[PDB]
């Protein structure tokens, strides 16, 4: 299941998120919700735009009527993980929840510009590196904010496992927020997810140890962040463009093959990508190092 995991020292192992506590401070009166347009939908759930009276415009995640018992539990565990993580500017934050009086509703922040991938593709022919054009100043800020958000998740012993520009939302003032669609997104319709065994996985974003050894760590999140950077400075291009995921692709990655630098990537940002893609997880930077490195770049700019 492609979703977030909180880990505990064992050497880490995933915690069972059902065992996390749900504090009822999040409880919010169901009747104070006015639902609007459906923002997204998966096989078992959807996110709807809603007006919250006394909490503003919010996003509400809910299950579809065909959801099984395990998915109601999964939505509850999603609420438990968000409540455990706490608040940060660069994640989609929990605002409230409705657990009794009906089916479970998770109330989160609303990001009006949608996911960052479609935004970049939208702005591709309206980009200039320097001077509402998208600029290099914006791409640096986006790289900075996603690194801050990922540093925050890592500091809470949380690993994303699916970091990609499609999972970053953009809101007002060019604030980027990491999110986990979870049950609100069905990956069977997305060609960026590849069948491998029974699983469907974002192979072109995954670290080699994740692909060939099923190992997901803080360091494998850093690898995916490097792919995200490539997406960002290619203005939304697909990674390893024109390459099918086949035996040749896996062999090339295993033998050290990496993408070339995007056209608009500053050399300092390509340096970060290359270190993120080190075959040795121990040689990759941490998200805290990446935050400081990009902070120095923005000062110089």
């Amino acid at each position: 299941e492609v979703q977030w995991k909180v880990v505990e020292e064992s050497n880490y192992s995933y915690i069972d998120p059902t065992q996390l506590p749900y504090d009822h401070k999040w409880e919010f009166p169901r009747n104070r919700l006015s639902f609007g347009k459906t923002l997204g939908a998966g096989a078992f759930g959807k996110v709807v735009e809603a007006t919250a009276q006394g909490l503003m415009t919010v996003a509400v995640k809910m299950l579809k009527p065909s959801a099984h018992s395990t998915e109601r539990e999964a939505l509850m565990s999603e609420l438990k993980v968000l409540s455990y993580l706490g608040n940060h500017e660069n994640i989609v934050n929990l605002l409230g929840a409705c657990t009794h009086g009906g089916p479970t509703l998770v109330i989160t922040e609303y990001c009006c510009y949608g996911d960052l991938l479609n935004f970049l593709r939208r702005k591709r022919d309206e980009f200039v590196p320097y001077k509402d054009f998208l600029t290099l100043e914006h791409l640096l800020s986006f790289s900075y904010q996603v690194a801050k958000g990922m540093a925050f998740l890592a500091s809470k012993n949380c690993i994303h496992r699916d970091l990609a520009a499609r999972n970053i939302l953009l809101t007002h003032g060019n604030i980027t927020k990491i999110c986990d669609f979870g049950l609100a997104r069905d990956i069977k319709n997305d060609s960026n997810y590849v069948d491998k065994g029974n699983a469907r996985l974002p192979v072109k974003w995954m670290a080699p140890e994740s692909i060939f050894n099923s190992v997901y760590t803080f360091e494998s999140d850093v690898w995916s962040y490097g792919i995200f950077l490539w997406e960002l400075f290619s203005l939304g291009s697909s990674p390893y463009p024109g390459m099918p995921v086949d035996s040749k692709f896996y062999k090339m990655i295993k033998e050290g093959f990496r993408m070339s630098s995007p056209e608009y990537a500053p050399a300092e940002m390509y340096d970060i990508m290359k270190t993120c893609w080190d075959a040795d997880p121990d040689k990759r930077p941490t998200f805290k190092q990446i935050v400081q490195d990009i902070e120095k770049q923005i000062s110089e700019s």
